[PDB]
């Protein structure tokens, strides 16, 4: 019952310069995973790379405006777009 | 399955002033959070009440890129485990 699916971003260090928040990652193996990000500020505030799974904040964050972002993680096969993981919620929580 | 038990810390923002890394949390309803392993206490410091992990030294990814730690949750009175002891990883920047 450990809860691991949250990430924290320090608002002070956020801005137009992208800052690494976390990474989507599956323990699933070879045989390539495409990482898809949706929900609360996906694309605009938080940007994913579909290959690496890296999530960067690409905007200044303001905890007083919004303190928590609920996002959905997805993983699909590059060729067929068939799911390789269940769509799964995780939370990005903003700093101070 | 999704792997969530990793926390990333940016080396550039580390130093003598503590920066928040992440937080140990159990979905139980009281809980004492205990941290052990790679740099527990010296580099990474936990608040046993809130579960907050701070980095309290300048990190250096060239020296050590990755820290394997153990999360524990115990009862304040009896110190018996409320969760099984679980590994997690703090990864440092670039």
């Amino acid at each position: 019952s450990w809860v691991w699916n949250q990430m924290f971003v320090l608002e002070e260090f956020s801005g137009p310069e992208p800052i690494l928040v976390g990474r989507l990652h599956t323990d699933l193996d070879p045989g390539k995973i495409k990482y898809i990000l949706s929900g609360d500020g996906a694309g605009t505030i938080f940007q994913i790379n579909d290959i690496t799974g890296d999530i960067h904040a690409i905007k200044r964050l303001d905890r007083e405006e919004k303190a928590e972002y609920t996002l959905t993680a997805q993983a699909v096969d590059f060729e067929t777009n068939k799911p390789l993981e269940p769509p799964s919620e995780f939370i990005i929580k903003v700093q101070d």
